[PDB]
């Protein structure tokens, strides 16, 4: 798996690509990544845009929970892996409130961070 220093340089190259699409600004995306989520479209969209790139979004516009779960394993370091996947099964079930896929991807990760805030990081 990845160190946590490889973790974040991947998650920089990710927020480098999905950014630009968005009306979000440093003070946005580092409070994100820190937990605290805005609620702004711009960003619930940027959350999408990520989930995108990372392949995780169907083309139905939904969150595909096993592949997500298989990156985790493959990429998180030990001491957030199995906390990662205890938060994703956790929150599995947060996309079927929302009909709009960047609501979706937000309020799921939002259930991520609150599950373990400490645990928890975000592109
Ligand atoms: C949404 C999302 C962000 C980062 C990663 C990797 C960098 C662990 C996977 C993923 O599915
Ligand atoms: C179940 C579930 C999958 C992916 C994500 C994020 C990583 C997009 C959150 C979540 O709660
Ligand atoms: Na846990």
């Amino acid at each position: 798996a990845m160190t946590r220093k490889q973790l974040i340089n991947s998650m920089d190259m990710m927020r480098s690509a999905c950014a630009p699409k968005f009306k979000v600004s440093t003070e946005m995306l580092d409070n994100l990544r820190g937990g605290i989520f805005a609620e702004d479209r711009e960003l619930k969209c940027y959350t999408m845009c990520i989930a995108q790139m990372a392949g995780t979004m169907n083309k139905k516009g939904e969150i595909n929970v096993q592949k997500t779960l298989a990156q985790m394993d493959a990429m998180l370091p030990p001491d957030m892996r199995d906390k990662a996947k205890e938060a994703i099964h956790s929150c599995r079930d947060v996309q079927g409130r929302y009909k709009d896929s960047c609501d979706k991807t937000f309020y799921s990760t939002k259930c991520l961070a609150e599950y373990d805030r400490d645990v928890f990081l975000f592109p």
